[PDB]
């Protein structure tokens, strides 16, 4: 009994793939499906500091589970649910902007950009731990 899959960072009862090739973020969305998971929907500032160190820290650009796609300016999370007000600190200074059209979420730096979502970026599926 595992709690997560092989090479999955486990984080406090949820798994974690950290992806090692870029894609745009539709092609994520599908990558992190076909392994029973979810292009990664941020729930706590404990889980938001954990993501966000893997980029600061490797400084690669990384999707996350968020768009605006749908209806510009509503920034959504792939579960459906709304990106709460108590996250809107997390952006990056200026950010969202949406210049050239920018509706989905990307770890940059310290905090989150919106960047085109047809751009290639590393990325990350969630999914639960198993019980043991
Ligand atoms: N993690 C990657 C990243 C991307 N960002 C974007 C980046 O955007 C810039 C850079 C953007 C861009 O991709 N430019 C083309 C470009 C590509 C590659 C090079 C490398 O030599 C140079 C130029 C630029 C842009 O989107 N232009 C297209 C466009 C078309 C039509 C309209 C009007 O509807 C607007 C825009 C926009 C920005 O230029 C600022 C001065 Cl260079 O920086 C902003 C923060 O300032 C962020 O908010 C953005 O999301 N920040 N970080
Ligand atoms: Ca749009
Ligand atoms: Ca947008
Ligand atoms: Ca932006
Ligand atoms: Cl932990
Ligand atoms: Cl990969
Ligand atoms: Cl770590």
């Amino acid at each position: 009994c595992h709690p997560c899959p092989w090479e999955w960072t486990f984080f406090q009862g949820n798994c974690y793939f950290m992806s090692n090739s870029q894609r745009n973020w539709h092609d994520s969305i599908t990558a992190c499906k076909e392994v029973g998971a979810q292009l990664v929907v941020i729930k706590s500032a404990e889980e938001q500091n954990f993501l966000q160190l893997q980029s600061s820290r490797s400084n690669r650009f990384t999707w996350m589970g968020l768009s605006d796609l749908n209806q510009e300016g509503t920034w959504q999370w792939v579960d459906g649910s709304p990106l709460l007000p108590s996250f809107k600190q997390y952006w990056n200074r200026g950010e969202p902007n949406n210049v050239g059209e920018e509706d989905c979420a990307e770890f940059s730096g310290n905090g989150w950009n919106d960047d085109k979502c047809n751009l290639a970026k590393f990325w990350i599926c969630k999914k639960s731990a198993a019980s043991c």
